[PDB]
């Protein structure tokens, strides 16, 4: 589709059988999701945003369905207000930026 | 142009006659530039992101230029490693996400 930027570009993704909202973030390199206990072994990473550095749990080779498109990648899980999907999963669905 | 997300989306902008580089960030409501002086007056503003809140300086009506298109808008200034082009200015140049 052709999504405009007058509002926050939110889409629906599917993580382990649960449907949730997420933000298309081209400034985020990675995908940071909310608090959930995902199946698998995690390892800590400390990422840094606009208001500080956060301690997230890194999960590898996790299956995500972004709008019916089953893709795969790394998802960091930590204390974030909104689910955010970054450039790592976006390239997988072919998402571009036009103007 | 069409821009993909394999490498981070950086464009060459002109603010104050000097050429800078900035990140087209659709996950950012506002536009935040690196600490500098802009030839307008400013008021304080508290924005929030990953980690927490931070205090920035809100300058209004600054004449920026993103890839040929000359825009005028609200630009924030604060502590950041990268210049960020938020949705307020992106809607002004017609940016859209396509997939
Ligand atoms: C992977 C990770 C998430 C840690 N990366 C970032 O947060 C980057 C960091 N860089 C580089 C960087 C900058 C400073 C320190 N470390 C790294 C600058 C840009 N942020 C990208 C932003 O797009 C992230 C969003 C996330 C968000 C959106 C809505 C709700 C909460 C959080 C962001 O912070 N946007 C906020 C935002 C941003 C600008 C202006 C106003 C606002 C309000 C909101 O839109």
């Amino acid at each position: 589709p052709q999504i405009t930027l007058w509002q926050r570009p939110v889409v629906t993704i599917k993580i382990g059988g649960q449907l949730m909202e997420a933000l298309i973030d081209t400034g985020a390199d990675d995908t940071v999701l909310e608090e959930m206990d995902l199946p698998g072994r995690w390892k800590p990473k400390i990422i840094g945003g606009i208001g500080g550095f956060v301690k997230v749990r890194q999960y590898d080779q996790i299956p995500i369905e972004i709008c019916g498109h089953k893709v795969i990648g790394t998802v960091l899980v930590g204390p974030t207000p909104t689910n955010i999907i970054g450039r790592n999963l976006l390239t997988q669905i072919g998402c571009t930026l036009n103007f």
